[PDB]
């Protein structure tokens, strides 16, 4: 099976720790998936960050066990003239273990940054065998 | 089944509204797919934009029914010292049973920018289904 | 089948020519992949490049038969104030049963840049039939 969740905005937040991106959540157990592998793609094509010291955003794919994979974008100037849109994609292939019932997207601030999604973003998964 | 289209260049264009990226289309009808879902990825790993006011490019996945998903990159300086390469990927899942006959990659300008692809880019799809519910 | 390989670090290198990113390797032959196609995704979400002339990195997906797709990121300043993280993804679809034995991720320098991965990156592939 294939799974998909998409949003067209998220509340603007800051957080020093990972917080859920609302709506980017896949219920793997509800899909009847209890083993095998899932290729998970977190696609945030048009984010930006605001801040005062090389802003950016750390993104994660998380399961019941916590963060399984992470990454980030950051700007290359201390205070960008304009905080441009920085497409971001993270792929992680995970084993659906007895204890994996969901996958979700999360994010946290780089250097105090406020985190912005104001258009399409998605979390997708395709199941397969090893 | 897997579907793929790829290109290694496109003409430089400026367009206020969405226009096809030449070569990036999947003829779903000809493939003989009339049900289930496609996970579609538009991958433009090395584009750049030129312009006068924080240049950038919007990209979209469209079907015969319209635009399904879109996004953009933009630079962080008004007139960048050099317009660097800004990898872009867009992922959407579409229901072929709704009447879908094709999938296309499209683009349009941010703030009047000219749009540049001069190397590999792709539009890909993997067929599958939602798991049944009881 | 779904093949995948991931890393959380790689040695820093500088190279004019494509070199393998260690650990980003799929052994298609050993998998005994039925004839068909593989959709391959190379995802390097948090790289950076260091250099003094508009730095960047080229990435490629390669099989035993050669490079099948490549691209790059580059910065927009000659000497970036800081070299920020520049997410990169590359997607290509290859044939199985016509001589492909492996798929790998490779990279090479833009303008003499040193190449940096210090966190999660992956190469994955999903099999299917042709149209
Ligand atoms: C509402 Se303009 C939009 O958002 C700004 C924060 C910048 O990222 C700009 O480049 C983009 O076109
Ligand atoms: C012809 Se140099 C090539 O294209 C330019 C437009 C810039 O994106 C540069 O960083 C890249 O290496
Ligand atoms: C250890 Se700071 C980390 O790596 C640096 C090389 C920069 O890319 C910076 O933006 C990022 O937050
Ligand atoms: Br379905």
């Amino acid at each position: 099976p294939l799974l998909s969740a998409s949003i067209v905005s998220a509340p603007v937040v800051t957080s020093e720790t990972y917080v859920d991106i609302p709506g980017l959540y896949l219920d793997v157990a509800k899909a009847g998936i209890r083993d095998g592998k899932l290729q998970v793609i977190l696609n945030v094509p048009t984010p930006y960050a605001t801040g005062n010291n090389f802003p950016g955003i750390y993104f994660a794919i998380a399961t019941n066990q916590g963060v399984v994979a992470d990454g980030c974008f950051t700007y290359s100037s201390k205070v960008p003239e304009s905080t441009g849109r920085m497409p971001f994609t993270l792929v992680a292939t995970i084993d659906v273990g007895s204890g994996v019932t969901f996958v979700k997207g999360q994010w946290k601030s780089v250097r105090g940054s406020a985190m912005h999604i104001d258009s399409y973003a998605s979390l997708s998964a395709i199941w397969g065998t090893a």
